């Protein structure tokens, strides 16, 4: 059960005033985008003779709100968090096509994780008189397969394992976990831990293109009004910033291991068989992918002619997580 989602950024200023550039992607509708359209001036198009279709759950263009995103991808996830069940939010894309933006976004246009922390806070404010809630969040980077603690960044790589515990819970041992008491220090907790990520190797104040960040916000439940009891809900949603999609083993070991864990998960024969076990990422995400989780992945990309490979690519990986048709053969 993964939705999926396309995001396209808008053109940047030069971008824009050079327009040799063209938009290379029109977004029909809500659910229908056309890859390389075709050219919108019927004379023009005559002139021309003198593409490729995809539908996704859901689309946003270039003048689309931070509010529409949330609404449309992480705020229908809420209720099962609260009901227990483990949600799940990718931003997937090539570098620059605002992965980084739609998760975490910027003091003055927030994203996911803040919208998320602001709706949460609400409804843990309105059930109160019920129920008993505890919300904590984490945020760490996988980096060449290697786990770092962007909120606590002097915790040793090696401390922070990655631990299958009791009941059906994966947990990361000594990993931070911050109850912020406002809305203004989620985000700023978001800042600090996105400067923590692991530089790029070029330039400075850059963020690898390798780098995950991985948001995790955990919300136990109980009874308020019911007697001293040991039942909970204990639910975690996962927020992913993912590495950049863009063309050692362990450099792109986690993206590749999530494309072969999706790829899993969209196929019948082999929903059984998921290799959740092949990278940091998608062990982490053990019981945080299949349907049982609520997986909605954010495809980002380029609307500039210039990105036409990377972006098309990109397109054709949100079209292969869509489920298999397969056939029962019998005998
Ligand atoms: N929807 C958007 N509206 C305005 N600016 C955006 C949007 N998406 C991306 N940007 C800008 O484009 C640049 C690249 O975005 P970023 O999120 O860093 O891409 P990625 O994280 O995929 O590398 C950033 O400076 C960001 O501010
Ligand atoms: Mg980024």
């Amino acid at each position: 059960s993964i939705s999926v989602a396309v995001r396209v950024r808008p053109f940047t200023e030069a971008e824009s005033n050079r327009l040799g550039l063209r938009k290379i992607i029109n977004v029909v509708d809500d659910r229908m985008l056309i890859f390389d359209p075709p050219e919108t001036n019927p004379l023009t198009k005559m002139q021309r003779n003198a593409e490729h279709r995809f539908v996704f759950d859901r689309l946003f263009d270039e003048d689309c709100t931070q509010d529409q995103v949330y609404r449309n991808t992480t705020q229908p996830l809420l209720d099962s968090v609260l009901d227990g069940y483990n949600a799940t939010v990718f931003a997937y894309g090539a570098t620059g096509c605002g992965k980084t933006h739609t998760i975490s976004g910027t003091p003055e246009d927030p994203g996911v994780i803040f919208l998320t922390m602001k709706e949460l806070y609400n409804r843990i404010e309105e059930l109160k008189d019920t129920k008993i809630i505890d919300i904590s969040l984490s945020y760490l980077e996988i980096y060449n397969e290697t786990i770092r603690d962007l909120l606590n960044p002097m915790t040793q790589c090696k401390n922070l394992v990655i631990r299958e515990d009791a009941n059906n819970k994966i947990s990361v041992s000594n990993l931070s976990r911050h109850r912020p008491n406002s809305v203004e220090e989620v985000m700023q907790l978001i800042l600090e831990g996105n400067k923590n990520r692991t530089c790029s190797p070029t330039e400075a104040n850059a963020t690898s293109s390798r780098s995950h960040a991985v948001l995790q916000i955990n919300v136990i439940q109980k009874d308020r009004t019911g007697d001293i009891t040991e039942e909970h809900t204990f639910a975690t949603l996962s927020i992913i910033d993912l590495a950049g999609s863009e063309r050692g083993a362990n450099i792109n070991k986690s993206l590749l291991a999530l494309g072969n864990c999706i790829n899993a998960l969209c196929d019948p024969r082999r929903r059984n068989h998921v290799p959740y076990r092949d990278s940091k990422l998608t062990r982490l995400l053990k019981f945080s992918l299949g349907g049982n989780c609520k997986t909605v992945m954010i495809v980002c990309v380029s609307p500039s002619s210039q990105h036409y490979d990377e972006t098309l690519n990109t397109l054709k990986y949100a079209d292969r997580a869509k489920e298999i048709k397969t056939k029962l053969i019998r005998n």
